[PDB]
């Protein structure tokens, strides 16, 4: 197991893709969270670029922090997360947007905000359980 | 440091009470939770007497969970954690209510729903660490 919170410095373009495995820590009756935040610097308080909270069994809400200040979220009913298993997250930096994928099936998309280069930091965090996490620096 | 998610086997009373001492994961800049459940099992989908959920900076909500289902919950917006530090929470079994200080400041009440001696498992969990959890045993 990775520590929870786990950080990452991180740089993200065009093509990048963020992978994370891991596991609720509690049965969806009881809400456990997911968080996954992309911030533009180290320090926690640094604006998120991209904000994925997950409620497993409820929702998800994506947004922004810029300049401190959270922006509009966008609210998801979309659940294929499933009680007491294992997940795998694919997030894939796509020119238009961020597309998160949940045991390989496309789940969510939101438009970029700011420039994925912005981030200097990846925070994976709340009631889970982490065996893997990468980032992939492949391409130009 | 106590693993998070700490649980414990417990017996509840009048004149019970129950002390925690940790510090939440993060700034209340990014919204970290603590969860107190008082459990009818030793089972983490089991009832919940009385279920407290902080989160920090923002507000708490009280409730209990019978024969499966959230019942009406209660929400405050007393904040009287603080920012980036360590918190001492003592919860008293009152023969009416459970009453919850914060740093030895009385912050909340709860009515008793069901009996407290319904009680078979205490649970403390989300965005903190530990430092002690307590229930005495010292009243007939
Ligand atoms: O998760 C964030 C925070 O709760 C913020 O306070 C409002 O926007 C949501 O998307
Ligand atoms: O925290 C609990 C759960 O969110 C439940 O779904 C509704 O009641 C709240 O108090």
């Amino acid at each position: 197991l990775l520590p929870v919170p786990y950080t990452e410095a991180a740089s993200l373009s065009t093509g990048s893709t963020v992978t994370i495995k891991g596991r609720p820590l509690a049965c969806f009756l009881n809400e456990p969270y997911l968080q996954v935040d992309f911030h533009t610097e180290m320090k926690e308080e640094s604006d998120i670029v991209f904000h994925f909270q997950v409620c497993f069994g409820r929702r998800v809400v994506m947004n922004s922090r810029e300049y401190g200040a959270w922006k509009q979220q966008v609210e998801s009913k979309n659940m294929p997360f499933q009680d007491g298993q294992e997940f795998e997250l694919s997030i894939s930096v796509l020119p238009d947007k961020y597309q998160v994928m949940v045991n390989g099936q496309s789940s969510y998309t939101f438009d970029h905000r700011i420039k994925p280069e912005a981030v200097k930091m990846v925070q994976v965090w709340r009631d889970i359980s982490l065996t893997k996490f990468n980032v992939s620096y492949l391409k130009r």
